[PDB]
Order: structure tokens, then C-alpha cells, then sequence
DNA sequence: ATGCGCATGCGCAT
DNA sequence: ATGCGCATGCGCAT
């Protein structure tokens, strides 16, 4: 998507988005039963807007941090891949467990090819950065030969998938985390 | 918020301070009078969870872009020891709240403060049926259950003076980390029917059976 | 001695 | 066509 520059469409857009929001988070907290809002935030002149929507108490609680997130929130504003985080929370690579691997390296193919779908056994498709040793295949599923799997670990050769390609697009910022 | 108005919101509530702010999540939408109800089956739940945070993320994408707003969802499990707090959307509001993690837990479990030998069946403080408990889950739990069930802190596995009573017949006294049953057993009876009668055994001879069946 | 949690396949909804 | 998440062994810390 791009930033609406047309005023009228932009907050056309922002009342359908904010709408839907809300009813996708309210099947969200009924379905799940879990406390979760929406917070949105523009500290324009001279009064900001600090929209809270979701659960109660959840709701209640985050608007009484109005002055003090607001405050915070102008501070921080004093070969795209997606940062090594789970959830959040920074993992590093050799720190993340084939699991986490598995479930971030389809992620990781969308920014690096922009693809939504791997196109995966089509070598027309496999990234100039995939391990030579690794079959160009879904990673759901090992089917590297067995003495493949004798020298070098399904854990490591999926580590080795997602080092060759930050460093490929030269964002070894990300992956070491500076 | 009055939560006891309702029996799914009635069992979340009563399960502690995890259930009491499921209920009052499910409770919330009660009052605007929206179609959807909680999901009692945690293997669906988990996977409508999945779905759901997947079209928040989108929808907060587009809307931060489109819009050009800085905005988050925030979403809280007040559990123990490690609570749930995960924060995504538009940086740096994302990172902002994400320090508060403390004082908004705190905040939360406060707002929220308005018999048996065996402990309930819950996934991370939500109440959960036996039969509708993963095999990680049974397996996990067994352990667990023995201490409260003997009051021993080691189970003594293979020894047959520490085998409960209870113990099913056709289950070695054994580690349930690794299934040891004989190939005849183990096609008679799946594995994670096993471990269920292992549970449901404990509870029955204890005399709460009840606890077994969370939303039926 | 014993259970936490990773490894990894693979069912199956997408 | 594709990746979530359950089924279970087992490494290994305790």
C-alpha cells in the first residue's frame, strides 16, 4: 500500500480500517478470551489523539499511560528482511531451535524474493543465495541425502539457509543484531 | 464485567486471575451484542488465534501505511511465571509500549481483583477437557499430577512399591517420557489414549472426576 | 533419577 | 501449493 495523500480518502479509509479493526478484534478477544486492544496515536497539535479499543479492563488501564506513552513516543522519533525476533523478542540465529527456523524462513523468502509463494522445487524460483547443499525443497521436511545429513546437522543446514541470505542482501546488521 | 452471568464466563472466571481476564474479554463482547463465542477447544482456538492475529497484523499494516498513524495491538496473558505480552505493529510505538510490559501487567492483574487433592486441567491457567488435551500436554501433566496424587516429589518409575493404585493395567509403570509398551499394546491403544486413562484413572479414584471435563 | 524441551516427520488446512 | 502445529522419540540437565 502507499500513504493516502488525499485528505477526503485518507480518513475514508481510516473509518473502514479502524472498523474493521474493531471487529476483527472483537472476534479476536471473544474467540480466544484474551485481553488485546488497538492503540493509535497522533501527537498533532494541540491535542493528540489516543485511541484505545479493545478488552475491559485492558482498555481502561493502557488510557491512563496516555501522557506518559505520548511522551516516549515523540522521543523515539527524535535488501529489506525482517529482523531476528520471534514474537518480539530478539532470538539469535544460532539461538532460534529448528522450529523457529521452519516457521521464519518461508517469512524470510517473501522479503527476500517478493513472493508470496516459494514456488518451492521450481528452480526458477530458488534464491541465487540458497545453500548448495541444500535441495531447493520445502523445509517442512528434511530430503537431503543421508550422508548430507551425517556431516551437517536439518538444525544447522536451516541456520545456514537464513545466514546466506542476510548476508547476500548485506544486512549482517540484522543478523548479528548491531 | 459481571462474569458470573454466563456458564462458559462462569468456568473462565472462577479458574483464577488467566481465566478471570479471559472472562472478562469474552464478557466484553457479550455487551455489544456481537455473533462470535469462545472457542473451549484449545487446538481450534489456537488455530483461530493464528488466523486472527495474522488479519490484525495486516489490517494495522495497511492502516499504518494508508493512514500514515502509528498504531499497536497489544495482547496480555496474565500468566505465571512467564506472562504473555506481545506488542506488534508500527515502530517505534511498538517498542514504547512495549517497556511498560511491568507496570501494565500490574495494572491489569488489580483491575481484575473485582478442596481437592488434584489440581485442575488448564492450558496456561485456561480450563481444558482431558479428551481435548495434546499428547505434549497429557504427557507433561503426568508427572505433575503424580506428585499432588502421592505427595512424593519423585515418582519412583519401574518401582513396583511406588506403582499407584490406580496405575492402568495394560501401561508399564514407566516413564511416560518414552512409550515402553509392547507392540500388541501400543496397536490396541493409541498412545495418547493411554496417557489419557492415566489421567482420567488418578482423578476417578480420587473421587473428582469431575475435574476431568471442562465445557464438555 | 527424571522431566524439560528440542528434533523432526508428517497430517492436513490452506 | 505450502507452512502450522500435533505426534512421540530422546538428548541432556538435574
Amino acid at each position: 500500500h502507499v500513504f493516502e495523500s488525499n485528505p477526503s480518502i485518507r480518513k475514508r479509509q481510516q473509518t473502514r480500517l479502524l472498523r474493521k479493526l474493531r471487529a476483527t478484534l472483537d472476534e479476536y478477544t471473544t474467540r480466544v478470551g484474551q485481553q488485546a486492544i488497538v492503540l493509535c496515536i497522533s501527537p498533532s497539535k494541540p491535542n493528540p489523539v489516543f485511541k484505545v479499543f479493545g478488552a475491559a479492563p485492558l482498555e481502561n488501564v493502557v488510557r491512563k499511560y496516555k501522557s506518559m506513552i505520548l511522551e516516549d513516543l515523540e522521543s523515539a522519533l527524535a535488501s529489506e528482511l525482517p529482523p531476528l525476533t520471534i514474537d518480539g523478542i530478539p532470538v539469535s540465529v544460532d539461538k532460534m531451535t529448528q522450529a523457529q527456523l521452519r516457521a521464519f524462513i518461508p517469512e524470510m523468502l517473501k522479503y527476500s524474493t517478493g513472493r508470496g509463494k516459494p514456488g518451492w522445487g521450481k528452480e526458477s524460483c530458488k534464491p541465487i543465495w540458497w545453500p548448495e547443499d541444500i535441495p531447493w525443497a520445502n523445509v517442512r521436511s528434511d530430503v537431503r541425502t543421508e550422508e548430507q545429513k551425517q556431516r551437517v546437522s536439518w538444525t544447522q543446514a536451516l541456520r545456514t539457509i537464513v545466514k546466506n541470505c542476510y548476508k547476500q542482501h548485506g544486512r549482517e546488521d540484522l543478523l548479528y543484531a548491531f
